[PDB]
Parts: C-alpha cells; sequence; structure tokens
C-alpha cells in the first residue's frame, strides 16, 4: 500500500559506497589479472516496509553488467563518471548482481554501486557495494545472477577502496536523466524563432496494458515556466529555461498514466522539454521524451489534465529543435542521479 507522493527527485550518492573486488591481490587498488567475477548481495526490506523501486549509480574498473532479481538492468564501465540505473523492486526482499571485468593486466579492479531504494511510505534508504557482498574468486558461474543461486558459500568481497580514499578518486555522478534525446516542443504557433505570449498545454499518455508500471522520474524545464501533472495531480513547477527539475512519481497507476504541461511564454522564444523514464515490475522501463507525439494546444480548456478528457482539436506538437539547439543551448544543469 503506497502513500508515497510525487515529490522533488532525491539523488543516489556515492559518498558511504565501496570499492569491491575478490581480494585475490591482497593490496587493496593493486594490480589484478584480467577477469570477470561475480558479485550478489540479498537486501531486504525493513520491518513493516514494502520497497517499491530504486534508484541505482553504478561505477566500475573496467566494467560491469547489472541484474536485479535475475533480470538485466544495465551494462556500463568507467570509474570517472557513475552511471544511472532505474528499477522496480519486489517488496520484502531484492538480489542485486553484478559481473565485473576488469579488461587491463596488471591493473586495479573494482565495482562500487549506491542503490537508493523507495519504500512504500515514502521514506528511503541507500544501500551500498561493501565487505557484507559475496563473490568468487572465478569466472561467474551460469545464472550466478538468479535468485536461485545459493550464495551461502560464496566468500565475502574484498574492499578496494572508499568514495574519498581510492586509486580512483571520487566518481563524478551522472546526470538523473539525459536531455540528449528530447526536443523542445510548443503549439505550432511558434514560428521564426519566436511564439506568442501566453500559455499552452501538452499531453502525453503511456498505456501498455500487458505490464505493470511503478515508478516514473522526470526531468523537465521550459521557456519561461510550467506546471506538470500525473492523472490529474500537480507534481511541480518550475520557471527556468537554464535549471532542469527532476520529480519522483512513486505511485503510478499500473496500466494508464496521462502526463500533462501548462507552458508559458513571458515573450519572444518558447520551449518545453522533458525526459520521463518509467519502470515496470518485470525489470523492463520505458523512455519517453517530448516529441511530435505529444499533443498541444493553444487555448488550454478546463481540465485538461485530467487522464481521460477529449483531445479532439488538440495538434501534434511542433518540434522547435533537438536538445542542444540555439537559442538555449547544450549548458541545461540537470539534477545529480
Ligand atoms: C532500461 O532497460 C534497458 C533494457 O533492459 C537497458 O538497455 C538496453 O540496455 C542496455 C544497457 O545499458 C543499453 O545500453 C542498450 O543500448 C539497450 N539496447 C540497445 C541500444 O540495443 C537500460 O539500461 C535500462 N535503463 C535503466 C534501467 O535505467
Ligand atoms: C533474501 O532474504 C530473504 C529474507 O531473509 C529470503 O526470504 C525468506 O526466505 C525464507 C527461506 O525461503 C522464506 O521461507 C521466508 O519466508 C522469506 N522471508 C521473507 C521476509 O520474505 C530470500 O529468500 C532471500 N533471497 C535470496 C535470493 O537469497
Ligand atoms: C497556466 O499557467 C499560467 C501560469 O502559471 C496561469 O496563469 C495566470 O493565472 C492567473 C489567472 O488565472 C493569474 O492571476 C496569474 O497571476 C497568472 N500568472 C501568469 C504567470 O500568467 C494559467 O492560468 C494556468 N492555467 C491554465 C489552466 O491556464
Ligand atoms: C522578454 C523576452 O522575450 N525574454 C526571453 C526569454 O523568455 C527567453 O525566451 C530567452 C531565450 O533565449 O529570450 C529572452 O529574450
Ligand atoms: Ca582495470
Ligand atoms: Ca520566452
Amino acid at each position: 500500500k503506497i502513500t508515497a507522493t510525487p515529490s522533488q527527485f532525491q539523488p543516489a550518492l556515492l559518498n558511504a559506497s565501496k570499492w569491491i573486488w575478490t581480494g585475490e591481490n591482497p593490496i587493496p587498488g593493486g594490480s589484478n589479472i584480467i577477469s570477470t567475477r561475480p558479485f550478489r548481495k540479498n537486501i531486504t526490506a525493513p520491518c513493516g516496509k514494502c520497497s517499491v523501486c530504486a534508484t541505482i549509480v553504478v561505477a566500475s574498473d573496467d566494467a560491469h553488467t547489472f541484474y536485479v532479481n535475475g533480470v538485466r538492468i544495465g551494462t556500463g564501465a568507467g570509474f570517472r563518471q557513475g552511471q544511472a540505473l532505474f528499477v522496480a523492486l519486489q517488496p520484502t526482499w531484492n538480489l542485486f548482481a553484478i559481473a565485473g571485468q576488469n579488461l587491463v593486466a596488471n591493473s586495479p579492479a573494482g565495482i562500487m554501486a549506491s542503490i537508493l531504494v523507495h519504500f512504500s511510505d515514502g521514506t528511503s534508504e541507500t544501500f551500498v557495494t561493501d565487505e557484507s557482498w559475496k563473490t568468487l574468486r572465478a569466472a561467474p558461474p551460469e545464472n550466478f545472477q538468479l535468485p536461485s543461486t545459493n550464495d551461502s558459500n560464496w566468500p565475502s568481497a574484498a574492499v578496494q577502496g572508499a568514495y574519498q580514499n581510492s586509486v580512483w578518486g571520487p566518481p563524478v555522478l551522472p546526470p538523473v536523466l539525459p536531455l540528449r534525446g528530447s526536443n523542445w516542443i510548443w503549439t505550432s504557433d511558434n514560428v521564426n524563432g519566436a511564439a506568442p505570449v501566453g500559455s499552452r498545454a501538452f499531453r502525453k499518455t503511456v498505456n501498455q496494458c500487458t505490464k505493470v508500471a511503478v515508478c516514473a522520474t522526470v526531468l523537465i524545464a521550459a521557456d519561461d515556466r510550467y506546471t506538470l501533472y500525473v492523472n490529474g495531480a500537480t507534481v511541480g513547477s518550475g520557471s527556468s529555461y537554464t535549471v532542469a527539475d527532476a520529480y519522483t512519481i512513486p505511485n503510478l497507476h499500473p496500466t494508464f498514466n496521462t502526463f500533462a504541461i501548462n507552458a508559458t511564454n513571458g515573450g519572444g522564444p518558447a520551449g518545453v522539454i522533458a525526459t520521463i523514464l518509467i519502470t515496470y515490475s518485470d525489470g523492463s522501463n520505458e523512455t519517453v521524451v517530448t516529441d511530435a507525439s505529444w499533443k498541444a494546444i493553444q487555448t488550454i480548456p478546463q481540465g485538461f489534465q485530467p487522464p481521460l478528457i477529449d483531445e479532439f482539436g488538440w495538434e501534434s506538437a511542433k518540434i522547435i529543435g533537438a536538445f542542444g539547439v540555439a537559442p538555449w543551448g547544450a549548458g541545461m544543469v540537470i539534477p545529480s542521479a
């Protein structure tokens, strides 16, 4: 039962996290052979809380594959900048599994992750890579990542370093979501680099009726200002085209969700841009971006935000340009994952 409601996005940080490997070299940050190694941690929800979903940041020397409850969530590489991943969880326990690879001979090896778990009651807790994870001093077995594998006789992971004290130094958090990939959109009265003064509304429905949607993360900005709605409820508003806002929607409807925006032009150029990631209970996700599949209208009707209104006389939104175009450029300040 989910009493959490939409909120400002809360970043997962690496500050409390540790680098782990096998300890085949007992020197932390020491030379390691070219190898692939498994890591697993079964994490349980505290007393009378349900886990709903997680924000994950993972970094690796040299590369990783990340699994949750046996499902591949992502693949990445590199220790200078973390990789953001989002995943729906089982309510009481979750098996996290990572395959790490050292790709350069005589070089250090390590995995670091932070898992920020959101609970049904609106609280959060961060879990990290540390010596409580299990590993093997050998290539991962077939199906090492499945919950049905017994890791009772596996050794403990060896700590290679901490966030602020390691051969790697502190990895930079990635942006919560990319804007690269999204489009500034408006109504088709936006012509020759300017649009009229006024408010315009935009709508996007997601409806995968054979899946169960769990959480959304939304990244949004507008020239000049916006208010954002999900299934008719207020998520938030902003007034900056240089600093983007991020939100968590921890209580999605399971099959049908409507995002609606009232965006206002104070003068000159205008646009709204957003990226939305939706997590599903099977471990999959989908990304939605501002594009021409959104609907837009120039005079905002009463109830423009309700999920099931008649969209008759809404137009296809106009693409003003991909993220990066003048006048706004590529410099948007995006919150950290
Ligand atoms: C959402 O899930 C997808 C599918 O499981 C992940 O990716 C595909 O996944 C990899 C791993 O990062 C991407 O690099 C690929 O590019 C995708 N397929 C392609 C290009 O052919 C993705 O990591 C997930 N996003 C999350 C969990 O945040
Ligand atoms: C992760 O730990 C949980 C909690 O300890 C395990 O689930 C318990 O598993 C026992 C043994 O099957 C069950 O009989 C209990 O009913 C479960 N407790 C709860 C709170 O669900 C779980 O099996 C572990 N998962 C893996 C992959 O090892
Ligand atoms: C869309 O958003 C705009 C901007 O928030 C809303 O605008 C105005 O709302 C009131 C009139 O109802 C004024 O007293 C406000 O001061 C005014 N603010 C601005 C910046 O214009 C607009 O009403 C919104 N809602 C709809 C449904 O349009
Ligand atoms: C008064 C006016 O037009 N201000 C606009 C501002 O809203 C924004 O659109 C900016 C984009 O670069 O151009 C500015 O000149
Ligand atoms: Ca290495
Ligand atoms: Ca403007």
